[PDB]
């Protein structure tokens, strides 16, 4: 199969590396029992989506729940927690990231259940943003581990080296589980043929700019 791999990554050293080397970093720390059963499966260029419709990888609607507001995310994209050129093996391991979610090179997203999406534990408390992502490549976590996948309901697509801001279309600003705004990313590279952004008439759609006055709402640290 063909795959775009790490094309969406923001970290330059992960961008520049070969697919075999990134695959090595992701799989090397897997137990021998897991390596016997599992293989590292990247999202293919052509895939079967959650409604059994065959789509391009860029047209699969992914989402990321994140506490950080558009003034950072639309500006920087999704930069992973570990960006350094010589990370520890713990920080590059897909299985440990999928299982425990310790600091790593990966950015977590989830597939839109075309039928709804997986919701985190405290999504209905505080200020949370559901970012809409249309990106190439990424690692399919369920296809990689199969029944050994620790949290299969998450439907996780992990991105080693992050996600560029050009692949983020929009963001739903929720205050205590209630939508306030729908942010529109002006720098979104539109691949064409996408559905309109999911919206009721009551929710205002706001075109984002750098340092937007309403664009930095967040929880207290
Ligand atoms: N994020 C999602 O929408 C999503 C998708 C699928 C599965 N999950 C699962 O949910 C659980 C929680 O994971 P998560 O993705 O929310 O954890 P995370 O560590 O990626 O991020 C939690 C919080 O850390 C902060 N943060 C993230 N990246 C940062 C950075 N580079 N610099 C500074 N602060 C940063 C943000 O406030 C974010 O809300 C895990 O089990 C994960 O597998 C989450």
């Amino acid at each position: 199969y063909m795959t775009n791999g790490i094309q969406a990554a923001v970290v330059e050293w992960i961008r520049a590396l070969d697919l075999e080397i990134i695959s090595l970093l992701l799989s090397r720390a897997w137990p021998m029992a897991l390596l016997a059963t599992s293989e590292l499966r990247w999202r293919p260029t052509v895939l079967t989506d959650t409604d059994n419709v065959v789509r391009l990888d860029r047209r699969q609607r992914l989402v990321r729940w994140d506490r950080r507001p558009p003034n950072e995310i639309f500006l920087d994209g999704f930069v992973p927690i570990v960006t350094r050129e010589n990370p520890d093996w713990e920080e590059t391991d897909l299985y440990g990231f999928a299982k425990n979610n310790h600091p790593s090179i990966f950015v977590s997203t989830t597939k839109t259940q075309r039928n709804y999406v997986w919701t985190p534990r405290n999504a209905n408390r505080g200020i949370v943003y559901q970012y809409e992502i249309y990106a190439p490549g990424g690692v399919d976590v369920n296809d990689s581990f199969s029944d050994a996948s620790p949290w299969p309901n998450q439907m996780q697509v992990a991105f080693p080296g992050g996600i560029q801001n050009i692949y983020i279309r929009s963001a739903r600003e929720l205050h205590n589980g209630r939508i306030q705004r729908i942010w529109i990313n002006p720098n979104f590279l539109d691949p064409g043929d996408l559905e309109p952004i999911v919206s009721s008439s009551r929710t205002p759609q706001v075109i984002w700019r750098m340092n937007h006055p309403d664009g930095g709402h967040r929880d207290q640290r």
